[PDB]
């Protein structure tokens, strides 16, 4: 490359390496001995229930006024209501605090999370429009105890720290529209401050992959970021890259990737905790550049979701990070499947050798994600120093996704009942919802069926439980080895929102690996 | 209009009022008591799993010798093989007697049936290709799953309903269909008489979505549902043309307000003897050549179009179950009954029953939109308050997207009823999958400038299946708060060889675990 | 029709002929002497641009204090900021007072109305999403003085006075959620208050017409409520009905309609001043039912303009009512081509024209020009006097959309004078526009048929094609007129993502104060 | 096109005489007014359904 792009993306992935959150934590009594009542800046933020924000409690808080008890009677639900107080004292010394309630529905459906942290995200997004100087930190008074899903709700709000405005490629690409954002509970959180730090971390991180434009988040780059966490954190990796992956045997990713400028890699993270683990675990991620079609929706639909197409791989590798710094009890892996599919008559009707010994027939060069999944998931049920106990991968595979859960639930396909209602759980109390797709391998088969080759990498008939089937393509390079739980996650559509990545995924896993 | 197309809808009305299927049952035991060895034709078909077949009470069935082992042992799983058998005993007086043997797959997901009936059916449908005279069949099955089964085998082969070969001139009815015998290996827990019942039912079903549009019109099916009323001796009331308007169902109206025939709000009324289990209302979609969306091809409706009578066809047969089998539930069927014929009603604004407004950004979903004024009917305008109701339409083409070909999309409000209802599918064959309940993410995709809501969601990728179900659980009755269970059946109603009868076994399983 | 949906008709018929507008108008200076201090309600607004909002008169106004004056610090341009002001004396007897500042942007290019009424619109439809009680009057503080835009610019915000959401049908579709308006301007307004409610009444009227369902404002309906407004005003009207258009000739129009339930109607309005008139001038109006297509854009996109597609009609209809409301010296004609339409269908139909021109339609999506035809030939040669200026507002193309905009409705018009003066009622009254290309040579040959004078539809799409469906209408002007023809497409300007504008009336009325 | 031209053709072995025993048969009908009798099954004279 040129000097200029090389030192560009050197930098970019220094900016990722180096990533730490805006966001810290608290709760109102320590907030109370450690500020002295005093507000972080001329901007705070009151989020709660109808009953929450009307409870005792609020009027004792520091910033309480006749005025704010006026704005939460004004205030609708899932909206804001802004109010200024005069000449209460602050950090930045402004002769008015702002402060802004938001009402919380308490409405939530059985398939939900009941602290509907979908709207503590716009709330608080909504009330940082009237922050005033970049340099500040905004307190967000929350009145809800569920500290998982709100860390994460928080770290997803607001201005991304992923940015290319005014300036801000020459930084690296950090925003610096970002405010620091102390949250503040009622109650110590159950989850340790640091904890909910390093949470809060990963989402954001998570964020920044997915934003990213794959001029800076290439496969190089990616893989670079891994090899720098993996230094900075002590954790094993290992990467098979370019002709080491034919000569290996790894046709999906080789095939999918080989017409690229940067060679495809299967680049594999290892994480082994101190003393015995409760679960053995497998992820892989779906992380192809310029990747992104089906048949379900229209071609310019799919350009579309192109735009986040490093979601899986992204949501795999951010939560093995949450892993490692909180060091939960789980023996984990993450097979990153990275690959730029470059430069759709190439490669059309190919028959690939994939790792499992099974062969592919290539009908349709859009749907080559589930291709690279199947080499990730056998390598990690077969390749490594370890067999797993469970295997989940996570990638933005199909339209149908949008179709058939909606936009704030990634589908679940998966083998096992108990490991699907383990993960729905895990979704519920993150946040990051999730909702079952079906399981029914007898009709799933049918659909790949090949004159030549083991079986097609896309289903003959598109009206045929379209997430499923891609599901079920991958659990057929699944190795004999493997006997425990397969959790198919299609989140093509939860990675995003209309302001761009949501850091959906890890912190969905780092709640399923708590309750194991 | 005229006398003979007059008449030929007259002698298709007697066909369905009089519709008795082709399929009866009984046992080996009972089998070998009444026939004593005498096969009922040169046809003779063995189905059961790779197990089943080797087990020793299959050696000594009266068709058994060397050659009916070997089928057995060069049969491949999902497949049939035939075997003659000379000299065999038979009424028919066959020189040969054809025995094709079938094995079924044992591999059933934790969402699939047991039994795999969907295979049986298949199996069965082949071995019938090798039919001589159009005779009664034996068909012995090695599966005691008596429900599944017998649905199963009231689908297969060839449907009665038929326009082949001067068929029309004989009210529509199949001359090519043979009797078939289903022998079990024990005495079956449903009785015989039962078992009949159901296969009608779903032959029925089968006979009213195989219909033609011309054939089975909104008039039609009103007269049907009229016959059996006064055969069997329950309740019905029509709300019919004008009278719609007047009495405040827009919804309906609007939609087939535009047709040669007037729209009917067809309420069929079933009250057991003493106290019913539960107060089920049942509702069905019904129009006539009314089928689209966005998440499809234009092209892909209107072969989804040929069986928009699903719903109403599974709720009207499976409420004659209930009366012929006396099933101890307080029971209500409305059938939405239009025509959408004839740019035309685009954003126009309609009044519901339930006083709601509903902006129609698209006159091809209009399916939900007459489901709402049936659903508030049922809800508030019938004598009692039913405890669970089911509506059950060919809805939405993104259900198959979703739930797929043989699994019919549930959205549902309580989880215990949803258990339920999917416990009923995987136990009648007829399956289900649920579909995401989550109506605070359904509502704003609704959202309307100058109306209460739209009729179609305004992004196709935010759970088609789900938004379309949550329209019609708006124009719910305040008086209604117990379970609303909508079953989106676009798909599975269906198959290449025609309907396939999906829908009224699975509401008879649902009623006998009530 | 049963009598339900006749009674909900005739309701309907009678809330568009009764409608009274929810602003009204007044200034600081008679504000003060007639509430001494007292707000109308717990909600006021401060509109005006950066320099205005830090004038010294705004130190001087009733709810200013130094929340209001942070407030104004504060807020961002085009953006609103609201604060609350406890114990300020108001009727409603609310504790607080709530006051949201907006900023209006002193941006505004050649092509662009100065005050930026666009904005105006939106920061009090934002402000007024914090009103507690509907049944409130709200103050509205205006720093400018243009008084005709921000008239109809806060005629135009807010909740709209059509509605069917919580049984607003069984009220003739009449909105409850809508708040009353005090616009106070800081001086004594150069257009008299009664005058301004006029132009906010027509504005609203128009929004209610267009945001009204095919359901409800049918071709008899419509032309029910313009009969209506004849017996009360005190004008003449004509009506052209069903069959009898096809015997007098007007086999455009009643080819269009004829399929329908509802018969087409050639409906004209006749406006006389006493005194000499400063010129005669006829507006034709396109309110086609069930009526949008073309070819520049795809089908489903049609099928969403087509919601608005009685703006034409309506805004002629509207400009009619206010020019007799105030009594414009302007001799005034308005004909209103209604008709219903409901694909292969008189497809390849040849049809007599009222001018004699035969027509081929070998697209029968784009039939409302073909109505404006015989409205244009009607105006031209069948009325009492010749006019000096004819003017035909339709939503007539998809281009019209990627030529001009959303904004800007697209001006087709022969002489460079009318054109200019139509461009500064634009400015003036906030309702802008944007000529489109005229030349008739080059319009001419893509309409060239085999068999019939004309086709109804251009070969090639990409050769102006709002230009060209101007030209088809101007082939059926009469001989005997030889003035000035504006044709004013607003396919796009006619509405927004909250429904209709208004667009159309206050721009006529400007027109006729300059002539 | 096709009933026009057999119907002109007619005319023409009418006109000229000439010697060949002739029927024209023009099946002529409006087809008015997509989905109204989409999957209609309909008896054709030859007793064939359709
Ligand atoms: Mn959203
Ligand atoms: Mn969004
Ligand atoms: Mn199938
Ligand atoms: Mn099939
Ligand atoms: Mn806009
Ligand atoms: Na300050
Ligand atoms: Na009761």
């Amino acid at each position: 490359l040129p000097k200029a792009e090389a030192k560009e993306l050197s930098a970019f992935v220094q900016s990722c390496v180096e990533y730490k959150t805006n966001v810290c934590f608290t709760d109102v009594a320590a907030y109370e001995s450690n500020q002295k009542g005093v507000l972080s800046s001329g901007l705070a933020v009151l989020v709660g229930t109808h009953k929450q924000l009307r409870d005792p409690a609020v009027q004792r808080l520091p910033f309480y006024n006749p005025a704010v008890a006026e704005a939460i009677e004004r205030v609708k639900e899932g909206g804001t209501y802004g109010v200024l107080v005069e000449g209460l004292a602050n950090a930045a010394g402004s002769k008015f605090v702002r402060v802004v309630v938001g009402e919380v529905p308490t409405k939530a459906s059985r398939n939900n999370c009941p602290a509907r942290p979908d709207v503590v995200t716009a709330l608080v997004t909504a009330a940082l429009d009237e922050v005033k100087e970049p340099n500040t930190t905004v307190d967000v008074f929350v009145l809800s105890n569920a500290v998982l899903p709100i860390a994460a709700a928080v770290a997803r709000c607001g201005k991304h720290n992923f940015s290319a405005k005014d300036g801000a490629a020459a930084a690296a690409y950090n925003s610096g529209k970002v405010s620091r954002l102390q949250v503040v509970f009622p109650e110590p959180p159950a989850i340790p401050p640091k904890d909910l730090e390093a949470v809060a971390t990963s989402t954001q991180l998570c964020q920044r992959l997915v934003d990213a434009p794959p001029n800076l988040l290439t496969t190089a780059t990616f893989t670079e970021i891994a090899q720098g966490y993996a230094k900075a954190l002590g954790f094993d990796v290992d990467v098979i890259c370019g002709d080491d992956l034919c000569e290996r045997g790894y046709g999906g990713i080789y095939s999918v990737g080989k017409a690229a400028f940067e060679a495809p890699r299967l680049v594999t993270l290892l994480y082994t905790p101190k003393g015995t683990p409760v679960k053995k675990v497998s992820l892989v991620g779906k992380g192809i550049v310029y990747d992104c079609g089906g048949l379900a929706l229209k071609p310019a639909d799919y350009m579309k979701l192109m735009k986040h197409d490093m979601g899986g791989a992204a949501a795999v590798f951010c939560g093995f990070l949450t892993a490692v710094r909180l060091q939960q009890p789980v023996q984990l892996s993450c097979t990153l499947c990275l690959a730029e599919n470059a430069i759709k008559s190439y490669r059309n009707d190919d028959i690939i050798v994939m790792k499992s010994g099974k062969t592919v027939e290539v009908i349709n060069t859009d749907a080559e994600g589930r291709i690279v999944l199947g080499d990730g998931v056998f390598h990690a049920t077969n390749e490594l120093s370890f067999t797993p106990d469970v295997v989940i991968d996570m990638a933005t595979l199909t339209g149908a996704q949008g179709i058939a859960t909606g936009r704030h639930h990634a589908g679940l396909y998966v083998n096992e009942e108990g490991a699907e209602a383990a993960m729905l759980r895990a979704g519920r109390e993150s946040g990051e919802t999730c909702f079952p797709v079906l399981y029914c391998p007898e009709y799933h088969e049918p659909e790949f069926k090949s004159n030549h080759a083991d079986m097609t990498n896309l289903m003959e008939r598109r009206d045929n439980a379209g997430v499923s089937c891609a599901g079920y393509f991958i659990t057929t390079h699944l190795s004999p080895k493997f006997t425990g739980a397969h959790i198919h996650v299609d989140l093509a559509y939860p990675v995003f929102n209309s302001n761009g990545a949501t850091g959906f995924g890890p912190a969905l896993l780092t709640e399923y690996f708590r309750k194991l």
